[PDB]
């Protein structure tokens, strides 16, 4: 269709699968299986992306080109990138990916919305839906193409260090929450046909359902480890919210380092191909977790041909190497040229590679838009986020007996007031992990507001307010304060490092709410990403928020704190009376909860 000089697959009128087979036609061995190699940053430069013909590119967490970048820092980054990667022979452009899994969340000053948990205390797939929109114009702010969200795990153990990814142990309320895809990607078309990829243009981003499947469920919530369950649990627990994302265009799909029954998915070649691709009938691209394959085996890494193979011949399309590439190269090349992977195998996965990165635009628009630069941290998207935190909050208690004076909403003027705890002006630990860092950081690491900081923005000019991190008693009850607003919890984790068996809060913690309770009135604001022992610190405190892990704004606590709205969260998890009861969902058999799932008091706006 015209120029003496015309290449079908570079024309842009041309219908996406016509573009991908002939692109596919053309490529060599090399071509084909650099398509489906994925790595680092760290690892990147322009001769080894075009030596290698490499596909994908990606920022593991804390993966950045260095602290504070600008927008356009990134921006330049990834370009670099692309001008090597459409320099090859064929122009094939990279595909950029990063975990925006609650904001843009490893670059300085990007909008940090609460992480999944308290989002699903929000029962609100609206908010979530246009909290996906903001953060994928904050992720075209710096050039990035691809977001590893959203985790769509069921956690069903809390001592899971991702529980707080989960938006819910009920399977409904994770599914509810699936409308994040067509907020990072855009609404499908009305004639859609559930399983292929959509991505609607350069102002969008390709989504991630993560991770297949079962990574919720894995015993006594060991990171990684193995979900026992039959398939008609796993298919009424676990894999709901996958159909939900096959129905909303999810553009790819990341495989789980957990087993189910004892098989390692990533070399599970039932679940993989005969589910998640010829039942579910996904068509766009099927990746790896990271060195996912690796740990296939025991040792890790202890054979990576086997690894390679079985990896390849489950159904898996891109391998997040992230780093040993030309291993991973030689490796995969050896087995094809072998006849141990066939030709058609290969074929497929750079078939569904190709087909998401033309269906999104990925080939008229491989570069960076300069002008998008300014959303990022864009204070619409941080007034969003500050809505997401209030709505997040569960109010767990609000009065020591039952003919008390409810504590919230508290007064704005007041002579004196105290604001205490570990938790109450440190904006890394209520922003929790993936936020700058991979494990999450302390301290000011970013743009944003502390509680404390809220707090002083909310109160009328007269009333002073007192800083204590740690007080004791005497300085409380010498103080001449109105009431305490005393917040405390978990430190930042992710992954492995957060798993952990006695949920107890580390102190000083327990032992500053009760310094200040007992010498005022106080509102204890609890930063966790799951339920935690709370009996002692109920005990203490006259009002008690669950508030999760709320991110940078933290002006949506003292939103509702002070009564400009009504608490309205309910709790997405059960909350347990001790960890020896776990595990215990709702709707088991034995259910004893402290507070039952959907449990939340309400006040109304002042
Ligand atoms: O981020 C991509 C997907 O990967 C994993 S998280 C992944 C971190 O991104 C990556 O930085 C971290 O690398 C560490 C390795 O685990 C360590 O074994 C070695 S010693 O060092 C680096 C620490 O720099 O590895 C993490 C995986 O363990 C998630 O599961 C996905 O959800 C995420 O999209
Ligand atoms: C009361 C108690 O023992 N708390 C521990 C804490 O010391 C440890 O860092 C964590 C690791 O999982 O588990 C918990
Ligand atoms: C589960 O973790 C245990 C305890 O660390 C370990 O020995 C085992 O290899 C893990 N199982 C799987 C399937 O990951
Ligand atoms: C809050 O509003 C509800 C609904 O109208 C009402 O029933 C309740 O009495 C109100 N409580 C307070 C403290 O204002």
């Amino acid at each position: 269709h015209h120029a003496a000089d015309y290449v079908l697959y570079k024309d842009a009128t041309k219908p996406v699968e016509d573009r991908v087979a002939d692109l596919l036609g053309r490529m060599t061995l090399a071509e084909k299986i650099g398509q489906m190699t994925q790595i680092e940053r760290l690892v990147a430069t322009p001769d080894v992306l075009r030596d290698n013909f490499i596909g994908s590119l990606l920022s593991g967490g804390g993966s950045v080109p260095r602290k504070g970048a600008t927008a356009k820092e990134w921006q330049d980054m990834v370009d670099g990138f692309q001008k090597a990667c459409m320099s090859t022979r064929l122009g094939i452009p990279m595909i950029y990916g990063i975990d925006a899994v609650h904001g843009q969340n490893n670059v300085y000053g990007a909008t940090i919305f609460p992480h999944n948990v308290g989002l699903g205390a929000t029962r609100d797939p609206y908010l979530v839906k246009r909290i996906g929109e903001a953060t994928a114009l904050e992720v075209r702010a710096t050039g990035i193409q691809y977001a590893f969200a959203p985790c769509i795990a069921v956690c069903r153990d809390p001592r899971w260090g991702r529980c707080y990814e989960s938006y819910s142990e009920d399977r409904r309320i994770v599914q509810s929450m699936t409308e994040l895809i067509p907020g990072l990607q855009g609404d499908v078309p009305k004639d859609f046909t559930s399983g292929m990829p959509f991505v609607a243009g350069k102002n969008k981003v390709a989504a991630c359902a993560k991770h297949f499947v079962g990574d919720g469920g894995t015993v006594d919530g060991i990171n990684e480890n193995n979900t026992i369950i039959n398939r008609e649990g796993l298919m009424n627990i676990h894999m709901p919210a996958y159909k939900n994302a096959m129905d909303k265009g999810v553009s790819t799909v990341m495989i789980s380092y957990s087993s189910w029954n004892g098989v390692k998915m990533h070399a599970n070649q039932d679940l993989v191909t005969g589910y998640l691709k010829d039942t579910l009938k996904f068509k766009g691209f099927v990746i790896s977790d990271w060195e996912g394959i690796d740990r296939i085996t025991t040792p890790a890494g202890s054979d990576y041909s086997y690894s390679v193979k079985a990896s390849i011949l489950a159904g898996l399309d891109m391998i997040m190497v992230p780093n040993k590439y030309q291993q991973f190269i030689s490796i995969l090349t050896g087995h094809v040229n072998g006849g141990v992977i066939p030709m058609s195998r290969i074929d497929d996965a750079v078939t569904r590679i190709l087909r998401v990165k033309f269906t999104m635009g990925l080939f008229e628009n491989p570069y960076a838009d300069p002008a998008m630069a300014e959303q990022l941290g864009k204070q619409e998207h941080r007034d969003l986020a500050r809505e997401a935190a209030r709505k997040s909050l569960v109010l767990l208690k609000n009065g020591k007996t039952s003919t008390d004076a409810p504590l919230l909403p508290l007064p704005k003027k007041a002579p004196k007031i105290l604001v205490a705890g570990s938790h109450a002006d440190n904006l890394g630990y209520q922003c929790g992990g993936w936020t700058i860092e991979f494990q999450g950081d302390t301290g000011r690491t970013t743009v944003g507001t502390t509680i404390l900081e809220a707090v002083k923005a909310a109160v009328d000019p007269s009333t002073v307010v007192v800083f204590a991190e740690n007080p004791d008693a005497e300085f409380v009850k010498s103080g001449g304060f109105s009431y305490a607003i005393v917040a405390v919890g978990e430190h930042p984790y992710t992954e492995t490092k957060g798993d952990n068996l006695n949920l107890t809060i580390p102190e000083p913690g327990l032992s500053t709410v009760q310094a200040v309770c007992g010498g005022v009135r106080c509102a204890t604001v609890l930063i966790s990403g799951r339920p935690v022992v709370v009996q002692p610190l109920l005990a203490a405190s006259d009002a008690l928020v669950a508030a999760w892990l709320p991110g940078s704004e933290g002006q949506g606590v003292t939103d509702a704190l002070f009564g400009d709205f009504g608490f309205t969260g309910r709790l997405p998890r059960t909350w347990f009376k001790s960890v020896d009861q776990l595990p215990m969902n709702v709707g088991d058999a034995h259910y004893d909860p402290l507070f039952r799932l959907g449990y939340g008091l309400t006040t109304n706006a002042t």
